[PDB]
């Protein structure tokens, strides 16, 4: 019954924990490095510092709930942008925003945990939740009613934006609908994409040990089947799985649009050009 306004003071600097070797091999596999997830490259600084200036996009803090989240809020209803693996949400957003913003469409772009400037270390349950402090932050600060809000999860952000779409319509506050941009259909699926062939079964142990997590299926569950989802995949091993996961969608009554796409997985840019007009066609 907490659904009350969550904007926040940032002081600085951002924290992180030291754990056990073997989370430590883990998490660098499935997350990305600290540094790398933490990097925001010195172009992409200044496009965003000289954003602020113009009066386009503000810093933006958020109180998650292992600590801040951070990152900035860009504007011309509205596109939540779920990052995924691998770098800050300042990285995956910058080739992204533009995109929008130039059809008057303001995008949410804010580091999940352990991510660029945001607090704490990543974990499956941590991602979903700050996913819902971002969306509590559009609906409760900016009174933004979510029928003009859609969720883009790239990637990884593809399952963390499925669990979110899911927990919105069951608290009756719906999406206008939700973006699966190129995404990660289960985290097994995703590291099996990234080995190879049938390999030291190391890594077929690993990919076991670790099924049912970030599952774009398992966290769709429960959404009513109405719900409209784009779902356009890369042309790289990743998504393939994809166009699987696209059949077990469209068979089980989900509203499912979208196509395979003919751009590799991290060209954004690219993507975003041809499709982004697509894309608001779905949001309404």
């Amino acid at each position: 019954k907490e659904n009350v306004a969550i904007e926040n003071d940032g002081t600085p600097p951002r924290d992180k924990e030291s754990l056990s070797p073997l989370t430590r091999f883990l998490n660098n596999e499935l997350y990305g490095e600290k540094d790398a997830r933490r990097k925001i490259g010195e172009i992409t600084q200044t496009l965003l510092d000289h954003a602020v200036e113009n009066g386009e996009s503000q810093k933006v803090t958020l109180k998650g709930e292992a600590g801040r989240l951070t990152g900035y809020y860009h504007q011309g209803k509205v596109v939540l942008f779920l990052h995924g693996s691998g770098s800050s949400a300042e990285e995956q957003a910058s080739e992204i925003r533009n995109h929008y913003q130039k059809q008057g469409i303001d995008m949410l772009a804010v580091n999940l945990r352990g991510y660029g400037e945001s607090d704490g270390g990543p974990s499956e349950k941590g991602l979903y939740q700050d996913a819902r402090t971002m969306f509590n932050y559009l609906v409760n600060d900016k009174g933004i009613d979510p029928s003009n809000i859609i969720i883009h999860g790239y990637s990884m952000g593809g399952p963390i934006a499925a669990d979110l779409a899911r927990y919105a319509a069951q608290n009756g506050q719906a999406v206008s609908g939700l973006l699966l941009d190129r995404p990660m259909p289960s985290m097994t699926k995703a590291i099996t994409a990234h080995e190879v062939a049938n390999p030291a079964g190391i890594v077929g142990a690993i990919a076991k040990a670790v099924n049912g997590q970030f599952s774009v299926e398992k966290n769709l569950k429960g959404l009513p089947k109405e719900t409209p989802i784009l779902l356009l995949t890369d042309n790289e091993g990743l998504g393939e799985e994809g166009e699987k996961l696209r059949a077990k969608l469209a068979i089980a009554g989900y509203n499912v649009t979208g196509e395979q796409t003919f751009y590799g997985h991290e060209a954004s840019n690219r993507l975003m050009g041809q499709y982004a007009d697509q894309i608001v066609s779905g949001l309404f």
